């Protein structure tokens, strides 16, 4: 008990405090050069707020430990509403009960399984033009369509509301500057942003209404033909008046929508990147492939429990290049981590990034080598044992979702990358740029061009 607080760099400043020496948008890189004279451990100054930072696993779990716990998620996306918000006392309930399940998340394989035939098929055509495709739209696309589907179904209000949802985001993100919603300003927007805007709650409405009457029609034991698709809130709203309001339903979806969707298609980017650049990690995963599942039919999401290299490959693309490479989280109460105190209200900051690239514990970190999880979930959280992981079907996109994604393109396709001259590259030249574009999800600052390339014997025998 050393009575005061990690250490902090100097100069401290009456009103910025520390923020003087952020001089990289890209702000991981900053606390390492400070993570190097300072510690593991130190103290900035975001104003006024004490920030303290850490960049050890050991760290890490100091800070998730009970005094009620030290540290507590942020509101920088809906997560935080599973143990804070009111209304999710309902799903709490209807998971204690085992009527919300991970067989619930199982039995909408179906449906991811469909949502990612439809990128196949995109890439196909892509093939056959021999044009570019810009991967990384399509992978927001297909991450985005994919939430909305599992969530509300197939009807062409929920592919609506998918579009209207994917226009709200992208004015999400034109207000981050680093973090989002920090250059925000109060003003009047234009008539093409407000139709965005009022397009929602109308949307939603309808289909809570549409779905709100499959549910009765199959409670009341009537039949039900056309859609036979189950959708999540179609659980919900069977249990929502037994013996929850539409407004906190209402509120339910948006922090569905709300939690991270694009840390899913980031991680994708960032994988199929680094299996460009990594050709003997590609071939290697291309040959589990096919002696795992074959060249008869698709990947399927059952089968990625039997591609450990698959998983390996995730869990290395993760090390490198976590989505968030700096996690928030806030002191819940005064408390004493490795000998300093941590004040009450204080932002924490965990450098997940720089653990990665960490030569202790990491053996030649720079490497992409997948077999560093062999040699010796499938990502590699914070959350509590119990807090709902098993059945969101968020987290399964984040994880057998996007494996499964990842190999059935590569079972699929050749991704040839196109130069800037009339050519394609090949292949010392085959490489993509790794360089990172500054936010708090932080994907590659290059959009992910690619030829698909149809593999001999997958037109016919796959597509
Ligand atoms: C119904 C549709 C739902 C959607 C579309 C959705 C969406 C998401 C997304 C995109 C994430 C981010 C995962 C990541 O990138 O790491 C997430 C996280 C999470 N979700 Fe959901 N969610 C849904 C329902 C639920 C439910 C019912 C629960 C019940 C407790 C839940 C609990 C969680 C938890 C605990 C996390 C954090 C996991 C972690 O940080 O490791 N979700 N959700």
């Amino acid at each position: 008990s050393k009575g005061k607080l990690p250490p902090s760099p100097k100069p401290r400043l009456p009103f910025i405090g520390h923020l003087h020496l952020l001089d990289n948008p890209l702000l991981h890189h900053t606390l390492i050069k400070l993570g190097k004279r300072y510690g593991p451990l130190y103290t900035l100054y975001f104003g006024s707020m004490p920030t303290v930072v850490a960049s050890t696993p050991d760290l890490f779990k100091l800070f998730l430990q009970t005094h009620s716990a030290i540290s507590r998620l942020t509101y920088d996306n809906s997560v935080a509403m599973v143990p804070f918000a009111p209304y999710w006392k309902f799903i709490r309930k209807l998971i204690m009960n085992d009527l919300l399940n991970a067989t619930t998340v199982n039995k909408l394989r179906p449906l991811r399984s469909r949502e990612i035939l439809k990128v196949l098929k995109v890439m196909a055509n892509s093939a056959e033009t021999q044009q570019p495709l810009d991967v990384t739209e399509e992978l927001l696309k297909w991450t985005n369509s994919t939430i909305s589907t599992m969530m509300l179904g197939e009807a062409e209000e929920v592919r609506d509301i998918a579009r209207d949802v994917l226009k709200i985001f992208g004015e999400y993100s034109v207000t981050n500057f680093i973090w989002p919603l920090n250059k925000f300003k109060f003003g009047n927007y234009d008539k093409r942003t407000e139709e965005i805007f009022n397009k929602y709650d109308p949307i939603i409405e309808k289909v809570i209404k549409k779905r709100q009457e499959i549910v009765n029609k199959r409670k009341n034991g009537e039949i039900v033909e056309g859609e036979q698709n189950v959708v999540f809130l179609d659980t919900l709203l069977e249990f929502a008046q037994d013996e929850i309001t539409k407004e906190q339903i209402k509120g339910l979806v948006v922090d569905f929508f709300s939690a991270g969707t694009d840390s899913t298609a980031v991680s994708t980017e960032w994988t199929l990147s680094e299996l460009i650049n990594n050709p003997r990690v590609l071939k290697k995963a291309r040959e589990e492939i096919d002696s795992v599942v074959g060249k008869d039919r698709l990947v399927d999401e059952s089968d990625v429990q039997n591609l450990p290299y698959i998983k390996a490959i995730v869990k290395e693309a993760f090390r490198l290049h976590p989505p968030l490479p700096v996690v928030k989280r806030k002191c819940t109460q005064e408390c004493e981590i490795d000998g300093y105190v941590v004040p009450e209200g204080a932002l924490i900051l965990f450098n997940v990034w720089a653990v990665g690239r960490d030569p202790k514990y990491w053996v030649k970190p720079l490497e992409f080598r997948p077999e560093r999880f062999i040699e010796n979930d499938l990502r590699g959280t914070l959350l509590p044992f119990g807090s709902g992981r098993r059945m969101c079907p968020g987290v399964n996109l984040a994880t057998a979702g996007m494996a499964t994604m990842i190999a059935s393109i590569i079972q699929c396709f050749d991704l040839q990358v196109p130069g800037q001259h009339g050519e394609i590259l090949n292949g010392d030249y085959a490489k993509v740029s790794m360089e990172e574009r500054p936010g708090l999800t932080v994907p590659r600052a290059h959009n992910l061009m690619c030829v698909p390339l149809a593999r001999a014997g997958v037109a016919d025998k796959l597509l």
